[PDB]
């Protein structure tokens, strides 16, 4: 019996028997260990996929939104919005109609996977695309929040993060203790705060000796946290972190400082490599922006910056099937042929 | 948190110490208790949706393959092949990559799912695509392992039954007995006849002291079990159950038969509507194919055909992300307005 993730973490997180409980039946994904690669085994590195892509709406935002929005409705609120990249939106518009309210959702036109924009239009949630980016899609948003009835259910909105930190507290019940590191993607940066809120909580309550290396990776086009001031025209294939000035900025920096971790930079080159890594040798189907966490741990470890003898956990924010579009450009899809066992055959390289 | 299917099963299932167990954690997903709808409430009748879009490739199919592909690599398999019409190939493909063989999938050009499609490509699958339907594939790829070494993973392995029969063992094991009625799609007819096994052993274990009755659901298109006879020329949108021959007939009229249950048909509208039903009214994003099982649901309720004060369980066969371009049938997305506060807001009917 797979349990509503509030009630998995009544005591560690801001409900009562007053909260109306909103749960799709999210958290308490698997964590997958990983056969390598090559050049992590022969080091004594071992790594996990929290593979998030396998909450309801497919990716790690159902553990915030529930919170958020079980909160919101506990205040009275008849609706939530949110600027998205596409998960977020999807997740928020996927909860309100669970709790029978309005989800209203703004996203940036011609930068969201068919799959996530599909969610939103079948959910039902009431979409706005605006002729910009999604950091212009925020900066509005909140501003809508504020002269309308209307619960913003963003990152700022404290509850997400709370929600989110749970991921710490799941891989640290699984595995017995905190990872050496813990590698995932930063766009808006709420993930990465929370996940160190959640390994620094678990480890004050004495459920993990250690504390783990937060590693965050950027895509190249879109690495405002790397270059150290937003970027006015992020770019990147990997559109779910499209994102040029991170609303969680403090949040990001602190956890990389106080973690003793890193905020770094992958190219849309290394994302493939590692997207097509993770579904071809281990089996695993990530979006592009969930892939730049297994794109950064080759890359500290062709640098040789990640200590031997480690335990590394991966947090796979999205299933692939977000965005199918991209899996054109790591492989390629052969022309039909006649429905006849001979070409069959041939097609299937068997003859 | 998730352990593989084969070891939460190991006793009920054909393996021993020497089976290799090749999993990405599958099974074990979520029962999600249903709000309505109302038609249900009304006569205190409850729906649970077993939500198996939460597997790995996002299908059930996972439940099966892991069982398929463990024992054919016992066997010493280096491929497995099978037909699909997208989601038994994408598990196959994935499952491949998993144990590091090769998976060879034949499908219906044209008529497979973009999400099912972008798996079986990134995750390293040998795609053939035949100029014929599903079939056609499956007849054409039966002959294909008859003569080569490769081992054919579709439903009539009888290592997939085994795999898919653990769903009825989940529901019994969450809810403390079998539910009075347990509604699922009808395509190739693999599933219902594994579920009816799984409630048979259950019960005969003295797990579940009743017997559900199985209510199949297939397209009005693609119908030959509602006709009895074969649709040489099967159609619907949802494709995942464009099928005119199932393998496993006589399975499906003997679950049929022995549980007191049905099949009937819904039409491709009714299909569309119980789709948008599940993801506007519960939150949950199926497939277009897995909603004919829910269409069914609303058909015997509006017949009056289910006690009242019943238990009923639907699996939701496939996450909706499998086929996002279905999405734009029963919702529309508005075109792009400026990136400022005051066309937002109108947009957003707020104004
Ligand atoms: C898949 C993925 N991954 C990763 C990421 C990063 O994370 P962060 O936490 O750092 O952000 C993302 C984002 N997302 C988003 C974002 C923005 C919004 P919010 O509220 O969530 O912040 C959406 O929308 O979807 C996604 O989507
Ligand atoms: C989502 C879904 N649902 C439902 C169905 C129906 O089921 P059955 O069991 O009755 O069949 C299907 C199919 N599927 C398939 C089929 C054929 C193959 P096999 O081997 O699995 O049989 C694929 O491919 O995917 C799908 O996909």
């Amino acid at each position: 019996m797979r349990p509503p993730l509030i009630e998995r973490y009544r005591n560690l997180l801001p409900v009562s028997e007053k909260t109306p409980v909103i749960s799709l039946l999210e958290g308490s994904t698997p964590l997958i260990p990983l056969k390598g690669p090559e050049e992590a085994r022969k080091k004594g590195i071992r790594l996990y996929a929290k593979y998030e892509g396998l909450n309801p709406t497919g990716s790690f935002k159902d553990r915030g939104m529930t919170l958020a929005v079980s909160k919101a409705v506990e205040g009275g609120a008849q609706a939530v919005a949110c600027a998205s990249t596409g998960n977020t939106a999807a997740s928020a518009a996927a909860y309100a109609a669970r709790a029978g309210i309005l989800a209203i959702v703004v996203l940036p036109a011609g930068y969201v996977a068919l799959g996530k924009v599909a969610q939103s239009l079948v959910h039902g949630a009431r979409i706005v695309q605006v002729e910009g980016n999604f950091d212009d899609a925020l900066r509005l948003t909140q501003k809508l929040t504020e002269a309308f009835p209307v619960a913003l259910v963003n990152s700022v909105n404290p509850h997400r993060l709370e929600g989110q930190k749970t991921l710490a507290f799941e891989v640290v019940d699984e595995l017995g203790d905190a990872p050496h590191y813990h590698a995932l993607p930063v766009g808006n940066a709420g993930n990465i705060t929370a996940h160190w809120m959640g390994y620094k909580a678990y480890h004050a309550l004495g459920k993990a000796k250690r504390l783990p290396r937060m590693l965050g990776f950027q895509a190249a086009g879109a690495a405002p946290l790397v270059l150290g001031r937003p970027v006015e025209r992020p770019e990147t294939l990997a559109t779910a972190i499209r994102i040029g000035n991170p609303a969680s900025w403090q949040g990001a920096v602190r956890a990389k400082e106080e973690s003793g971790g890193v905020i770094e930079a992958v190219t849309d080159e290394e994302i493939l490599f590692a997207y097509r890594y993770l579904a071809r040798e281990e089996g695993i189907f990530c979006e592009p922006a969930s892939a730049a966490a297994m794109a950064g741990v080759f890359k500290l470890l062709r640098e040789g910056r990640l200590e031997p003898e480690s335990t590394v956990v991966l947090t796979l924010t999205g299933h692939g099937l977000k965005d199918p579009a991209t899996a054109e450009r790591v492989a390629e899809l052969p022309p039909p042929v006649p429905a006849r066992l001979e070409a069959v055959a041939a097609a299937a390289g068997l003859l």
